[PDB]
């Protein structure tokens, strides 16, 4: 796809890709990723592109290391997604849903790591929110 998280790879490519980031690693306060991201212009692919192929070729430490606020995300997979999601629209109507979210979970999370979470999924705008009373209207703020 045009100018997204569009992979077009290969061994011989991804190589290419742990290639400039040895080489562009070795200078020091510098921005490795767009070093990375805008020299090999062989494939249209995103900012977070170049993160994912690096720390999942295990040649990169994390996506926090990167270029961005430390993450150390609990891995989030889907159905563990999905405890949240239901849980959330579940318990919204709550005095404090991620305080049940907390309680009737598997998954031991933190209250920014949840919030952060919701936001990604679009379960919510806000904060807000989740911190509400037992209402029942359309909850679009």
């Amino acid at each position: 796809d045009p100018s997204r998280r569009a992979p077009t790879w290969s061994p011989e490519e991804e190589a290419h890709l742990r290639e400039l980031y040895l080489a562009n690693k070795d200078v020091e306060g510098q921005d490795v990723v767009e070093a990375i991201l805008a020299h090999l212009n062989t494939v249209p692919r995103t900012r977070k592109q170049i993160i994912h192929h690096l720390v999942q070729m295990g040649l990169a430490d994390s996506v926090k290391d990167f270029q961005r606020k430390g993450t150390h995300i609990v891995l989030w997979t889907g159905d563990q997604e999905l405890e949240l999601q239901r849980l959330f629209e579940e318990f919204r109507d709550s005095d404090d849903v991620l305080g049940h979210i907390m309680k009737n979970i598997t998954a031991k999370r933190s209250r920014a790591r949840i919030v952060d979470k919701l936001l990604a999924l679009g379960l919510v705008a806000e904060r807000r929110e989740l911190y509400k009373k037992r209402q029942k209207k359309l909850a679009s703020s």
